[PDB]
């Protein structure tokens, strides 16, 4: 008595093995194979977060747990998940024609990143819809952005409070809370791109939500183009505000992203770390979403709000 649908989750992509960091990379950068010594770079970082098998994992982990899960908080739809990535197979287009051939005919998007962005979201959107409109026989509901969604912002804050209630009284009332995401070039401003504005405002609810009235807003993992990029970056903001205020600890939240992946183990885990080493400040960041249930369950209430269930 179920109506089957398609369940395509879409996101980034990260190498499944060391090998694959060169096409990988390449692809991020458009076609420039990175030197040898950037190569040999990348392996250290990635050798140095732990190996990267377990990062791809997550994505998958995440696409399934959501799967079942929407299969059982409801009894109307038989969801089927897809993954459709960006820079490594399965590409987006490769998701969207499996689902064909598998017999799908109505399907629901969503990107692994809360906030719409005209560079991102809109994107991987408008492919998995170009790819589906030139097969024929299959729509796609695209989800643009659940940074909002009520459950999401629940679990940062409740990450937050812990964090917090961890902290010695000292640090507790002199601490800065650093919400983050993904750096985009700042020319996105000429179509008038909400992503930006959507960062301020999970910053907003997310230090509410937990009660705290002292943080900032800040970007990370910026790349390398000679336009300039959306900041200010992590680094500078942590050495800045303890420059001008001297917060004893630093809170750092990248709501951009959903788990455990390099812009998180390294670029906040010890880039950021390295500047609270520096300037004499505690480190904290909050266990990302992940496969959690709590982040699953927000995830599949976003799905059915999205189709009026
Ligand atoms: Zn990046």
């Amino acid at each position: 008595s179920r109506k089957k649908m398609g369940l395509l989750v879409m996101a980034y992509g990260t190498p499944y093995k060391e090998e694959d960091i060169e096409r990988y990379y390449t692809h991020i950068r458009r076609g420039r194979k990175p030197e040898p010594e950037m190569l040999q770079d990348l392996k250290d970082r990635y050798e140095a977060i732990g190996g990267i098998s377990p990062l791809a994992q997550i994505t998958e982990q995440q696409a399934h747990n959501l799967e079942q899960h929407l299969n059982e908080i409801q009894d109307e739809i038989t969801f089927k998940a897809y993954i459709g990535l960006k820079h490594i197979e399965p590409f987006i287009e490769d998701a969207v024609a499996e689902m064909h051939k598998d017999g799908i005919t109505e399907a629901v998007s969503i990107v692994l990143a809360p906030h719409f962005s005209t560079f991102s979201v809109q994107s991987y959107n408008k492919r998995a819809k170009e790819e589906a409109e030139k097969l024929g026989g299959l729509t796609i509901t695209s989800v643009e952005s659940w940074y909002d969604e009520p459950k999401f912002v629940t679990y940062w804050v409740d990450r937050v409070k812990e964090t917090y209630a961890s902290m010695p009284e000292d640090e507790r009332e002199n601490a800065m809370l650093i919400v983050s995401a993904h750096s985009l070039p700042e020319k996105i401003k000429e179509f008038g791109d909400p992503y930006p504005d959507q960062l301020h405002e999970s910053a907003k609810l997310i230090a509410e939500g937990a009660g705290v009235s002292e943080y900032a807003v800040g970007w990370q993992s910026e790349g390398n183009t000679p336009d300039p990029w959306l900041g200010p970056d992590v680094q500078d903001l942590t050495r800045d505000l303890f420059e001008q205020k001297g917060y004893q600890a630093f809170v750092y939240v990248p709501v951009g992203f959903v788990a455990d992946h390099l812009e998180v183990l390294y670029d906040n885990d010890y880039e950021c770390k390295v500047v609270t080493d520096d300037i004499g400040a505690s480190y904290y960041r909050p266990e990302m979403p992940n496969a959690k249930p709590e982040f699953i369950d927000a995830l599949a209430t976003v799905v059915l709000k999205k189709l009026g269930r």
